[PDB]
């Protein structure tokens, strides 16, 4: 069979008090001439950690059959056995895992979505239109309308400030400005305690929001389950979880209507697929967090209509762009992820290492 | 209001006297373990107080731990050293996308341990007394350098030697393809040492459910202190089923890297003896949470590795614990653990009572520091 002969990893600081995002890129090449590209990231601390671990375990891939992806995921995990099956170690593993899936799809001359098997050619999308809790409503409404004009399918508004009546008034304003035909979601970013979340969720019910995201602390599964059980409005959460096991807990507690796994954060496509499988089984919906260039493919393979958020943050890393039209994000049709590194990455790369022969 | 003013971290690669080669090595799927990467943390305050802490990685993970610790370290400067759990949370939040387990929290654990060391010293108490102890000595055991592939006669001699020097029990590695072989080996050790020497076995996750069922059943009449890691570290339902059926205590947990994971073991009643590793779970703070959950569930404790730290933690547990004696980390420190009549003496010096040995500098590959002393 084929075998991995070369691997290169690099830490790229993408310029945007978040001033930059640390990206970990993984490049894998095989004796058969096949190639794959993958990545993971860290918004805050963690970039140097992911890279250092990735650099130490990369050699374990040399000589292995690229097609046995899950097997390799497990092998690299064992390479750092005392490091755990979550967190920084598996996120570093994720960059390689994504590269291998990219490579396999390309081997089949198919987009990642088609390799996995698709249910749709485009996915519903939304954005925050640069909106923040401190953004004047007037400014946000304008930016939101511009997004709808450009094809976005929904708007997610930040909420969770001490004065809840203010958030309610802000959402009412956007609803009036955009009309009942524009879907809206709110993200409390874990800012409410249980009683407040109960009161805020009850007030939002008549608004018919698509979902209320992270009303509680990321690990308060029982709290989230209680909210979901009681309210019609879907509860969304999961972006902070870093393993299939943590998502498994959410599902077991029925703490989320919309699961929000982040492939890079949970250790790559392999663990993401196991989470998606558990979610499908449990009858849940999917709303992947961040990294649309990767999640658009993963969402396309989910059986029930998902939502993917449009972000411009990572665009500069790649030559290709995502296309949006009429409230939906088009699933790329190029082989694999359909991504190649922009020449600009050269300037932002702070660390790099390679092993094997090309 | 004291404040942290200086922090120093270093990555020390400790050479091992003898390489560790498990089944994976013998089957040619991995290299023998010949060193351990230690992450050392030193914290100093305006009030002049000092603390030393550490974490470690057996296989890959050292560079990652150090790298992360270096990036979050400055977040300690200016903070009150006494608010330990608060600071644990703060550093965790500084790398919130990294999760609450694994490499990130193991890096945090090195600082956490230094803070506890510093608080104990501030009170002029050993860590054990700071927490409150239930005993001045803890039952101990060792492997006597025995491995699955060590000649039985040699293992028995070394084991007799350990007992002679005061060790209180012997843990034997089992789990090879041919189970009858493991049985005969335990039988020989039992015969060589006598009925009065406690014995435990470690399968190191090598059995599948049906095999574990059969081996545990054969081992019942041996009255072992415990059968450790008979299954995969995450097969909670399998461990619980074994524990429920057999009298012999089931021990596991050394591979877990967070309070939440140990919480899962306890919830499933997957272990009679919980084996948390403070460094691996994120330090003393998470360890204490685990111990409280364990005490409440009525379980027993058998901390994994790092005796220099776990001797203090075991002393603070209500029910009689077991701590394993290892000589691996000794070269790193000037102090030594005392063993007598089957128990290891809880150190009485302030804090953890550890000071870096002169040999540590030479083994230091990476280091950094922030703030001024
Ligand atoms: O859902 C989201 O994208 C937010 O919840 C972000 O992940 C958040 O951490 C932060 O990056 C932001 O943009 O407010
Ligand atoms: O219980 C133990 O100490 C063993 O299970 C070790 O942790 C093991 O990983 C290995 O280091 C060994 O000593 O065989
Ligand atoms: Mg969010
Ligand atoms: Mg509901
Ligand atoms: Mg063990
Ligand atoms: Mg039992």
């Amino acid at each position: 069979s084929d075998r991995i002969t070369w691997v290169r990893i690099s830490s790229c600081y993408l310029p945007l008090p978040m001033t930059e995002i640390a990206i970990l890129f993984a490049e894998i090449e095989t004796a058969g001439g096949h190639q794959g590209l993958g990545f993971s990231y860290s918004k805050r601390a963690g970039g140097p950690g992911q890279f250092a671990h990735a650099r130490e375990i990369a050699p374990a891939l040399i000589g292995e059959d690229p097609s046995d992806i899950a097997k390799l995921w497990d092998k690299l995990c064992w390479a750092g056995a005392s490091a755990g099956r979550s967190g920084l170690s598996t996120q570093a593993i994720g960059a390689f895992d994504v590269a291998l899936w990219d490579l396999k799809a390309k081997r089949a001359g198919l987009s990642l979505a088609k390799l996995l098997g698709s249910y749709r050619d485009s996915v519903r999308c939304y954005n925050t239109s640069g909106g923040f809790l401190h953004t004047p409503i007037d400014q946000l409404m304008v930016n939101a309308s511009a997004s709808i004009e450009r094809g976005i399918g929904g708007i997610k508004l930040k909420v969770g400030q001490p004065d809840g009546a203010l958030d309610i008034a802000r959402v009412t304003a956007v609803r009036k400005h955009l009309g009942d035909a524009v879907p809206l979601m709110v993200d409390a970013n874990q800012q409410w305690d249980r009683p407040t979340a109960q009161r805020m969720c009850r007030i939002f019910e008549p608004f018919n929001l698509v979902w209320i995201e992270e009303p509680l602390d990321a690990y308060d599964h029982e709290g989230h389950a209680a909210l979901a059980l009681q309210f019609d409005t879907p509860i969304a959460t999961g972006e902070m979880l870093t393993s299939a096991a943590e998502h498994g807990d959410l599902i077991r507690h029925r703490a989320a209507d919309y699961l929000m796994p982040d492939a890079p954060r949970v250790g790559g496509i392999t663990p993401f697929l196991k989470i998606a499988s558990l979610a499908e089984h449990a009858g849940l919906m999917l709303a992947p967090h961040f990294a649309m260039e990767l999640h658009v493919h993963l969402a396309a393979a989910y059986p029930r209509e998902p939502w993917v958020e449009h972000f411009e943050w990572l665009e500069p890393l790649f030559n290709e762009r995502i296309e949006i039209r009429d409230g939906r994000m088009l699933v790329p049709t190029r082989p694999g992820l359909g991504l190649t590194l922009s020449g600009q990455v050269k300037a932002w790369t702070r660390e790099e290492a390679q092993v094997g022969t090309r």
